[PDB]
């Protein structure tokens, strides 16, 4: 086969299939010229809809493809969302670099379709190819190809406009990939063997040279201008409480350090080794109560793994997880740990202790004012740089959900057991931080499924599902009944409003399903969701303050798909700082409108930028065309937070590159580190960090 054109751009006008939103379009010389107005508008889209659904299930293995040029100085991250008649969505993205024309391919059949987002069940797309194979991001990998109803080219969450040239839309046959395509792709350092890039390590000798060089550079000391606790030495002095605290300063929210210096929190997440391990293939399995070929394909990717008598075999580990009557396990290895020993462990030297010292040396030299979330407790007595503490509340207690699933269930805070587990969590954080003023604050939990805005069932899923449950073993449902009874008093009044025929409050309490979700019911879902969340935040706040009354409670780190006005207002009642994770190009004005009404000091828990020029298969959630642009985008993001008067900090996820073969736990495989897997700092990230960190305090504080 080969290629089959979908359209004809020879004509004076665009084909009827094309429409636009917040995109200016002109068809000219067989190129579709688009200006996405994404600086102003959060969502911009090109829509391609056939009048009658496409049937592409008879084509064999193929890609939807097109060519693109970006005429800006910066790249464009573009999502290609392909929808079928059923509604499910195949979503991939591409980075469109400035310069020569690129060809882009979105593989819809190959299984199924090729991708690097499935861990050991990935089927590699061609890499190092001239066609760019789009990265699978969201939705379903395999959709109903017999009834394809829409394609969306989306540019969103950007700080800039983008000017693209699109041409040569086509269906293109996809050749089968060699099963041993990636054999020997990883070298002994964990790096990509078949790729070269500016800071790649080629030998232990070069490793020692580069290390010696950095250590000499770090001998130049910390970035200047900071007080002891990393606040702004020459900033408007505030009262000192002896602990990090919040304050409104010249009409902006601010943190204040223990000695009263104004404080703004910059730093990195995951300062620990636990997330650096990757599956070796040895003993890899996934079964109930082939994995074997997946096992052998993975092991053959490694050019080197240590003999079990090799001192570097110390960094082997083992994973064994149970989930859904299925056990998944395997040997793991951390090349990062191995490289630490290579770098620092000559003559039985304590390489972990050196790594800790250099890490803190690095943060202070780069200008960061803290160590971020998931910092190893070994760092907590360092007394040179502030840190953020974290705990998880787990164990046995009643739960609520959005579905019978309980896949991502939340705790029922009206179960007495939840409070006891919160106490346990707090006791361990207290034992870790030993009341030190160097602890800026404590995050509890992370990215719960509070409800995804954009649809009733998603947004108020917790309200809707819980109403379906019986109050006898669901404390939150009992609370919901008393809430509705207080609002409506008699069941007849609820029936009038809900258009239901319930016999009594007891009838409600037993469970109601198949609700039509009218406007009155949705007002009630909102009340219910907020009451539920308010008690979670109340109980956690209380248990924290009983043992650690002086330390900031920083919330639960809202993901953008796990937040809504209801749970934000609930958090605002009880947290000291509201925490958000936000993987976009920066704090785009449109979705951050609500900040004023809440008027709480806020903190970014996570963001990042990745690329593919350091030999990775996945550039992550927000992407750049090069290492240099990663640093540029880091800076652009940060300016945006420093400029926002409700934010008091931003933490970058994460310190260390993901393994190229993926994190053992979940397969996370992004080029997102400040340092490579060989512990080499990416220079434009370091440089951007320094520009941000040296400018932020004078910019912030007038």
């Amino acid at each position: 086969q080969g290629a089959l054109p979908l359209f004809d751009f020879s004509q004076s006008t665009l084909p009827e299939e094309f429409s636009f939103s917040n995109v200016e379009a002109n068809l000219r010389f067989e190129c579709l010229e688009i200006k996405a107005l994404s600086k102003k508008h959060f969502y911009t889209s090109v829509f391609i809809e056939p009048q009658q659904n496409w049937d592409w299930s008879d084509l064999g293995n193929f890609c939807f493809a097109f060519d693109a040029r970006a005429l800006d100085e910066h790249s464009t991250q573009m999502f290609i969302n392909i929808f079928d008649h059923q509604g499910q969505m195949h979503s991939r993205c591409i980075n469109i670099a400035p310069g020569k024309q690129q060809s882009f391919m979105v593989e819809l059949k190959g299984g199924g379709a090729c991708n690097y987002a499935s861990g050991l069940r990935s089927n590699p797309c061609p890499w190092g190819t001239k066609d760019v194979y789009a990265t699978w991001m969201w939705g379903a990998l395999n959709i109903d190809l017999s009834a394809i109803s829409k394609i969306e080219l989306s540019i969103h969450g950007s700080l800039l406009d983008h000017h693209l040239l699109l041409s040569n839309f086509r269906l293109q046959s996809s050749p089968a990939v060699d099963p041993n395509y990636l054999s020997g792709i990883i070298d002994r350092f964990g790096q990509n063997a078949q790729q070269e890039h500016a800071q790649k390590i080629h030998s232990e000798q070069e490793l020692a040279e580069v290390t010696k060089a950095e250590l000499t550079e770090l001998a130049k000391g910390p970035m200047l201008g900071r007080s002891k606790f990393g606040g702004y030495l020459d900033g408007p002095r505030q009262q000192a409480s002896g602990y990090f605290r919040t304050e409104k300063i010249a009409g902006k929210w601010s943190l204040v350090d223990p000695e009263g210096y104004p404080y703004f929190a910059t730093g990195l997440d995951i300062i620990r080794l636990a997330n650096t391990s990757t599956i070796t293939g040895i003993d890899y399995d996934h079964k109930l109560v082939t994995a074997k070929v997946a096992s052998e394909v993975r092991r053959a990717m490694y050019q080197w793994l240590p003999d079990y008598n090799d001192p570097l075999a110390e960094h082997y580990g083992y994973m064994r997880e149970l989930f859904e009557g299925a056990v998944e396990q395997g040997e793991t290895y951390s090349f990062y740990a191995a490289n630490l020993q290579r770098k620092y462990g000559a003559d039985g030297a304590d390489y972990m202790a050196k790594w800790r010292d250099v890490t803190v040396d690095r943060m202070l030299n780069w200008g960061f004012t803290c160590l971020g979330n998931w910092t190893a407790p070994e760092f907590y007595d360092n007394q040179r740089i502030p840190f953020f503490a974290n705990g998880w509340i787990i164990g046995e207690f009643d739960q609520v959900s959005s579905g019978d699933d309980f896949w991502a269930a939340l705790p029922d805070p009206f179960d007495p057991r939840f409070r006891q587990r919160a106490a346990a969590t707090v006791s361990q954080v207290k034992n870790e931080i030993k009341d030190t003023p160097w602890c800026v604050g404590i995050f509890i939990d992370n990215e719960k499924s509070w409800g995804r805005m954009g649809s009733i069932d998603g947004h108020y899923g917790i309200a809707i599902h819980t109403l379906g449950r019986s109050a006898d073993a669901c404390p939150t449902k009992a609370v919901f009944v008393e809430l509705l009874k207080t609002k409506y008093t008699v069941i007849e009044a609820l029936n009038q409003s809900w258009q239901t025929n319930l016999a009594s409050w007891a009838d409600l309490a037993k469970g109601v399903k198949g609700l039509t979700h009218n406007s009155a019911q949705v007002e009630d879902y909102a009340l219910l969701l907020e009451a539920f969340a308010s008690e979670y935040f109340r109980v956690v706040k209380q248990e924290l303050k009983k043992q650690l009354p002086n330390h900031l409670y920083l919330g639960c780190r809202f993901a953008d798909w796990g937040m809504n006005p209801e749970v934000v207002r609930a958090a605002a009642k009880h947290v000291d700082v509201v925490s958000y994770n936000y993987y976009k190009e920066g704090l785009h004005p449109e979705p951050w409108s609500f900040l004023a009404d809440i008027d709480m000091p806020s903190i970014i828990g996570e963001f990042h930028f990745g690329a593919l020029d350091s030999g990775f298969f996945h550039a992550g959630l927000v992407t750049a065309c090069s290492q240099q642009e990663r640093g540029q985008m880091f800076e652009r993001y940060m300016q945006t937070v420093v400029d926002n008067p409700y934010f008091v900090g931003a933490h970058y996820f994460q310190y260390i590159d993901s393994p190229i073969t993926g994190r053992s736990f979940d397969g996370e495989n992004y080029n997102i580190g400040f340092v490579s897997i060989s512990d080499v700092p990416y220079q434009p990230m370091v440089d951007a960090a320094k520009r941000v960190n040296q400018s932020m305090y004078p910019k912030r504080f007038r």
